[PDB]
């Protein structure tokens, strides 16, 4: 027959052996580099004079290419790591074949081999399966058992699957080379999934029993990572351990004796062989106990958010929700404090007076003082775009920019507001973070700078992040409302214009303009949810926010402007307060080159891809959209002085 | 030093720095402002504050050792640049300088007794880096001088020994004047970590209790008779002469029989540690520091009162009755 | 008996476990931590309850004392790689072993293996021996040869040379624990060794034999880092090779054939069999030839120097020097040209206007066009440390520092002038770069700002090349002396001072005043020698210089002021321009107020790093320094 085979380490060394002992011819073999013990695949297929490649994606249309021209009769995937999809996999006509470390369908996952250590099972084994859409979840031709010994750990136990590995294809492979072959296809509800092991996975908890302890040692022995703990500030690692099935009245993590070193467990006490006392070198016990300091027994202030921009929506809704909970301390910097006035006596909110166009290390100072850094001062204002270039470029890039590199310089984290402006024209149902292009008009159409301009922050911030390590959030707000709307000439980012203008248009007794007939679409958000997705990202729970960039909005809420016309309109007349206010002057069609000034260009639709939001925050909008029109008009129409 | 300021009626403090938390039982007090700052961050708030004020203390630097390895250039940014620039200001306008030069300066000079005007300083070759911190604050005492000498500026330098009492400062602070050897070893007793003794710790310290090196200082402050202009003046205490192993000792006896003891962890021991495990390699450390404290006598008619023992159970006192448990 | 075990590796794991199968107590083991194949000794030393260590010093007391307190009978030593020394050596009454992995007296030095293959060696061997003050030349106590078959690679020979030590330490362990040894000296003329490799000693050098570079890449193959060559600019490495003896018309280094791929040698051809391109995966010679791009037939600007304050004596020597090579774009910086004109005209001379203290950016703008960098500029008269120290401070520090920092900024070399003094009062016969202390006096004695400031910008410097990657050499001239003396006001480093004030004293008929009466010494260098030193340095052959601090004088030249005195009086009197001059108005005798009681450096880094030794005696030095001093004053 002729093969094209994907191999990588020992598995694949033997698996080609295996196959050329079997009278394969081997047109050609996939593999990787090496990162910086096992066999090497390509130095074999050098020996053995075969071509091989070690491309960083076989999937690229030119390799599918050339392995479509060697023209395989099967193929054969022993360990290799990256992943093989169907295109490539649909050349053989009889067909592909993995070999995989465990005894399927249960540990399907990847690093079988630690896995079976780490949940103590009694065997494992080989299995060679027909490969197909869903990872290692193919027909099984064959499987052969193995009894792990409660003396195996990774090492020993990675030998013995290599011999079964061996033995299993030695056997099966003449099978396949003429057609005989059982499929026995794989129970799904028996199938046990495992993904990547990070070191982190090896961290010893004290309070599970002292078997689990024991298999996690065993799991990750040299020459792997190993397992590993703290006394005090110092990291060290168990190599080798023995459990002690006699309890033990002290409580776990505590040492119960140094010779032997003994670790009280949740269930019968560790004893740990040999380990090392971090990059130290191995010693037994007792000489790991003295160098780490243990002896009988032995076991093993609030963040600053500064706020620019405070005074208005997103600074006063932030503010009560980080004072809410007891670990936060709040520096709200702006111009004036009257739209968060209440909170100027509270203990851990602090006022800060400032301008960031004018004063510079004033602003330094209190971004090296803080922790995590909200820089809200821009200007959001679509005509200014427009009327004044300049100014909008000087304040949202150039003194925002300021802010940025001091952040940079003092390794501060930072909690940036891009906008949803930055998609542009983007034609995507949902606006993906990750995925979707950013499309503007022509340099003749100048309301694209300030988009443009945040584009540009977002990819300085970028850069700081991979290059600097700049530790980062990029959050893009879509129309948040709520109480307490900034006013339409403030320069702080986060009300929805647009529901500021009509609820103001229906205050003030003047029309409702729908810009070109009010049919684009937006999508807007209550922001109890804004907010609570917002304060999400403070927390930053796993570190799952660093390098993010995520769209807060509610897609489920998304009306023309007409449409939100009609609602509030709708709640407005039904309101007790109503009467205070004038007739409705009634909607009134007005095209995009008069408001706007010219080379305006406007987007149809804007609609968030959440799913950003939901991976890292585990958040979704809540709020319907008429208990959120209702509110804030509610709140809206209350707070107009009458009289 | 601002407590002993604010006891007698004729200052006004104006405390600098960039928290309160430690100083906060002065926030309220009339004479006392906290002022906002950052010597690397603000230029002129920090020169108007001079212009405004008489005389000026310096306390911003990191006296870390291990950071002196680790972090050379920031070590000499902070200790030399920003301080000269605060320094240039007491010469443009006019103000008294009270700077905390450091005992290190006098490397190691193998005098019996550290004499201010006398003994030569020693410092090891420039492949033994840990000397920047030394030679930084020498050229910065060498710069006061010149000034002096040249343009008319009114200074006192003052090297303070291991100087100890209530409310430490925290080992990682850039700021100067409490004995880190003390800190470290109170830090152990505390969490339970062993006292590491490097090369044995058989290399001595001399001693001060924070009343009298206070004292000192305010006395260098008041300047009766003008008696300190262009004076460098040791504050230390030579009878309190001890090794690091008999600190730990010390420390450890009075640890033992105190009536907080048993909220803390067991000792964990001595353990004896070589010198490039600890402060990594290119180390050169002084084997003997005594000041002569002659100038601080002449000057201030001041001698040290406080005995070696009712130091160290005070500091450990303090120490443990602000623990958290 | 009793042991302490200094072991590493595999030859360290065998070593302990044929120990303990003789029954011997092994008391301790001192080791090594791995940096970034072999057996653990501490893992096998932690499974097996023997106490382990890892001081990258064994031989600092506290240990010594450990081990003493440990009392072996006998110390072993199996592929310890840091060196033990007589001290600790000593503790074992029944002595001290090494096991070394090559037949003894021969290959006597580290890295055995991989030389006996390089030099194509047909057997080896372990071996051991006592040990003693010179590294592997004890008595030896035991030896087993082995055979090196043509197809033997670096691996395979390391573990024939673990069993074969594993069989001799079987046999002969038990006789030791006895005293039942012979101890046979070794023959001291037949003996050779070897020193540490570097990567850059497996390139291929195709106009050599065949047999040689087989050889070559037998050495080094995988595991070990690989012979290499290029293919343009293209690095490749050979793992495995096949030697052709039949010939090719074809010069050395083309390419016969690319299937299989075959490299004419100056001997036979080498086939490669297998190599990889850069960091890519091995292949097969034949798709490495296609990778390289390799075909039947294929075959394998100016140095910029800035020198600030050019106008002047190291300016114009070092100008002069520089030119004379072929290599050299030389931009002089400064405010005048008088003392450099002569250079003016020169293609490969520019002349930059500026001034360090105004100019800021034409300075940055200048390092950042040039390659290496050479500050000059500063103020080096004793009198102006005390008279003027903040301008003196302000010159010699902050201005050179913001230069260092453009320096750090653009990555550029520099070479900077630190200065004698920074030494001071240093008791020490020869002043040490890498181990004098630094001695000064007290704060109250300002003349010492001058040192001290030098000083402590030579540990910036030294900080951004540890920190920041800093490309520097630091070198302190010692009295430097020759034709184009800097004047005596100048704000350039470089010339005696001293020797500058004599020969003025008599061109100008002033007396010659020694200063408490003038019995200090001084070391003085001739400019030849000098600028030879400092251009050696420039041409950084090797990459010597990098992070290095070199004194460049002559201590063969030490003369106190008195004799220098008579010196120049001497060679004075007999000048034949002396009579345009006045009558000498003698030596004067001086109090302190109106210092080094010896400078003498130590020039071995000068030797190491630049293979220089000053050539020039005393007497040429004095004569030329003044006959073209005395030539060059303007009379009427």
């Amino acid at each position: 027959m002729k093969t094209v085979v994907f191999a990588y380490h020992d598995m694949g060394c033997l698996g080609i052996e295996a196959l050329l002992a079997a009278g394969y011819e081997i047109s050609a073999i996939f593999t990787h580099t090496d990162n910086p013990f096992y066999g090497s695949v390509a130095r074999l297929a050098a020996e053995r004079g075969i071509p091989v490649y070690a491309p960083d994606n076989v999937n690229h249309p030119l390799w599918v290419e050339r392995i479509a021209q060697l023209s395989p009769d099967v193929i054969f995937s022993f360990y290799y790591r990256h992943l093989i999809y169907d295109e490539i996999l649909q050349l053989a006509p009889a067909g592909a074949f993995n070999l995989h470390g465990s005894l399927l369908p249960k540990y399907r996952g990847r690093a079988p081999l630690n896995w079976v250590l780490v949940n103590g099972e009694t065997e494992t084994g080989v299995t060679l399966h027909r490969m197909v859409k869903r990872a290692d979840a193919g027909a099984i031709v064959a499987q052969l058992r193995i009894a792990i010994a409660p003396d195996d750990i990774a090492i020993t136990l990675h030998h013995k699957l290599c011999h079964a590995a061996r033995q299993l294809l030695e056997q099966t492979l003449p099978a396949i080379k003429h057609g005989n072959i059982l499929e026995i296809a794989q129970r799904e509800n028996e199938a046990t999934c495992f993904g990547r092991r990070t070191p982190d996975d090896s961290f010893l908890e004290w309070h599970k029993p002292a078997s689990v302890l024991h298999n996690m040692v065993r799991a990750v022995a040299d020459p792997w990572p190993g397992a590993f703990s703290y006394v005090g500030n110092q990291k060290f690692t168990v190599w080798s351990s023995r459990v002690h099935p006699h309890a033990s009245k002290a409580q776990p993590g505590s040492v119960i004796s140094v010779a032997p070193l003994l670790i009280a467990c949740g269930d019968g006490a560790l004893e740990i062989v040999t380990g090392q006392a971090g990059d130290g070198i191995t010693m037994q016990g007792s000489q790991l106990a003295q160098t780490l300091g243990l002896v009988q027994g032995s076991r093993l202030r609030r963040t600053r958010v500064l706020i620019l921009g405070v005074n208005g929506f997103i600074g006063n809704h932030l503010t009560e929700r980080l004072l809410r909970e007891d670990h936060y301390e709040v520096y709200g910097l702006d111009i004036g404090s009257d739209a968060i006035s209440r909170f100027l006596n509270h203990p851990h909110f602090h006022f800060v007076e400032g301008d960031i166009s004018i004063h510079s290390e004033w602003i330094e100072y209190h971004v090296k003082k803080c922790d995590v850094v909200l820089p809200l001062v821009a200007i959001a204002t679509p005509i200014e775009y427009t009327r004044n270039p300049l100014r909008v470029f000087e304040l949202d890039f150039e003194e925002n920019l300021r802010i940025i590199r001091y952040c940079v310089k003092y390794r501060k984290r930072i909690i940036f507001p891009s906008t949803s402006e930055v998609y542009g024209m983007c034609s995507d149902k949902y606006f993906d973070e990750d995925h979707s292009n950013l499309i503007v008009g022509p340099v003749n159409k100048p309301r694209w700078i300030y988009s443009v301009s945040k584009q540009l922050l977002d990819r300085v911030i970028w850069a700081y992040g991979e290059k600097e390590g700049l530790q980062f959030t990029l959050f893009r707000p879509f129309n948040w409302m709520g109480p307490r709307l900034d006013n339409l000439n403030a320069a702080r980012i986060g009300s929805s214009r647009a529901i500021t203008q009509l609820i103001l248009n229906l205050v003030e007794g003047s029309p409702i303009k729908l810009i070109d007939g009010g049919k684009q679409k937006r999508c807007f958000t209550d922001i109890r949810d804004g907010i609570e997705a917002l304060y999400r990202i403070i927390e930053n729970a796993g570190n799952r926010c660093d390098g993010e960039i995520i769209n807060i909005g509610n897609p489920e809420n998304e009306a023309s402007i007409e449409e939100l016309g009609e609602m509030l309109l709708a709640s407005f007349e039904k309101h007790p307060l109503r009467h205070h206010f004038p007739p409705f002057a009634g909607f009134r069609v007005v095209e995009s080159s008069s408001y706007y000034g010219k080379g305006y260009q406007d987007v149809e639709h804007r609609k968030p891809s959440i799913r950003n939001a939901h991976r890292c925050l585990d958040w979704e909008p809540k709020i319907d959209m008429q208990e959120t029109i209702d509110e804030t008009l509610d709140f809206f129409l209350r707070t107009v002085d009458l009289t």
